[PDB]
């Protein structure tokens, strides 16, 4: 899926992306980080992969090592459906913002001065992405 | 500035970027193509630079080589403003469309079955990009 470099987004600036997620989706990514070994998160929505059905899962990956991997109670996202998801972060957080209002924090693990880098792979189609 | 890869933008899909034109704009530049060597278009409005004054000057790069470059007459930018374009190609020309109505058109010289690249450079900032 869509790769974006250079993206400098500083503490406190917001990365917004919206998509379609497919109708048969079975899991989607959206990798944010330094580059593809460095991700402060792993942002990965399961609706049937992996063992899972309909969870959130995240994880941060520093220097090619995957972190311990967390997961959210709530699934706010519809096979077949719009979704949007906002990102910001501090030094201790990510805070990721969801459609139905819903909010999370990842903790920060890898203290990057930006984030510079975004990956998306799986069933979601990116329809608009904003800086 | 940004760049952006796995874009899969086939002819007549529309790729919109919407940016923020430095306030000591010297010159920007939209790059479009397979990768940094293979630009079907190199769009550069040159406010002052390298000779040019208010003179956009498009060109190709094919195998890391410039092609000939094309100018027109007409400059709709302006520095210390947003600027929106609107990006789309065919079989015959890119065309860069701008929302007052201005058209830019440069031959197809590269023949690529889609835009799976693009890199901003130059006092341009890429705020929202859509397909
Ligand atoms: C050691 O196996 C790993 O188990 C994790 C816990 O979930 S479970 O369903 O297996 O019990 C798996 O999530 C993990 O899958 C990997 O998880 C990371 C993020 O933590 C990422 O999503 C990878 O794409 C995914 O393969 C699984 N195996 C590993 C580490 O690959
Ligand atoms: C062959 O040198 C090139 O001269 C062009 C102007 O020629 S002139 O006869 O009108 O004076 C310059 O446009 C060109 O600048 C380069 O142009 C490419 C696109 O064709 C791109 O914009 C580069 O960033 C720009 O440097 C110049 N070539 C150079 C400087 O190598």
């Amino acid at each position: 899926g869509l790769v974006a470099s250079n993206l400098n987004l500083k503490p406190g600036e917001c990365l917004r992306v919206r998509g379609e997620v497919a109708p048969d989706a079975k899991s989607f990514v959206l990798n944010l980080g330094k580059d593809s070994n460095n991700l402060c998160l792993h942002f990965n929505p399961r609706f049937n992969a992996h063992g899972d059905a309909n969870t959130i899962v995240c994880n941060s990956k520093d220097g090619g090592a995957w972190g311990t991997e967390q997961r959210e109670a709530v699934f706010p996202f519809q096979p077949g459906s719009v979704a949007e998801v906002c990102i910001t972060f501090d030094q201790a957080n990510l805070t990721v913002k969801l459609p139905d209002g819903y909010e999370f924090k990842f903790p920060n693990r890898l203290n990057l001065e930006a984030i510079n880098y975004m990956a998306a792979d799986g069933d979601f189609k990116i329809k608009c992405v904003a800086f």
